[PDB]
């Protein structure tokens, strides 16, 4: 994840402010930081429009 405005689109479906949602289909528990960090999968971080950036 919850930041101030960046945004994570759910693998290419919902906009979230928390990795969590990627868990989701990622089937895996909390995924979070780690993922942005260790670069985990392919998610997108963007100030609230992503799918077009992964900052």
């Amino acid at each position: 994840m919850a930041k101030s405005n960046n945004v994570y689109v759910v693998n290419g479906e919902e906009k979230v402010s928390t990795l969590a949602e990627v868990a989701k289909v990622l089937g895996v528990s909390r995924v979070s930081k780690k993922d942005v960090e260790e670069g985990k999968y392919d998610v997108v971080v963007e100030e609230a429009a992503v799918s077009l950036a992964d900052t």
